[PDB]
């Protein structure tokens, strides 16, 4: 009921598809950042929304800027998210699987989603 994910200096995650087992009550994402760049140059987060909400979350998040971890404050469309991390840092988020429907979900790094830093998540 957990997955470890890396975001690197090339704006790539090392998975682009997450499967959450139907039997999980909670699911945890452990994000880390190989590389040698600080959070204010190449920072990554991990953000989950419906496929339909992704573009708006990214647009509004990018506009909110670095000091808001590139997320619109209190954004109702964000199902779960980590903080923004730089190289050698790590952050984990846990969420209730009850928040998912057996729907199209996307995960992404908000500042680098437009550069392709995204993938799918499905409750299976
Ligand atoms: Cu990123």
């Amino acid at each position: 009921c957990s997955v470890d994910i890396q975001g690197n200096d090339q704006m790539q995650f090392n998975t682009n598809a997450i499967t959450v087992d139907k039997s999980c009550k909670q699911f945890t994402v452990n994000l880390s950042h190989p590389g040698n760049l600080p959070k204010n140059v190449m920072g990554h987060n991990w953000v989950l929304s419906t496929a339909a909400d992704m573009q708006g979350v990214v647009t509004d998040g990018m506009a909110s800027g670095l000091d808001k971890d590139y997320l619109k404050p209190d954004d109702s469309r964000v199902i779960a998210h980590t903080k923004l991390i730089g190289s050698g840092e790590k952050d984990s988020v846990t969420f209730d699987v009850s928040k998912l429907k057996e729907e199209q979900y996307m995960f992404f790094c908000s500042p680098h989603q437009g550069a392709g830093m995204k993938g799918t998540l499905t409750l299976k």
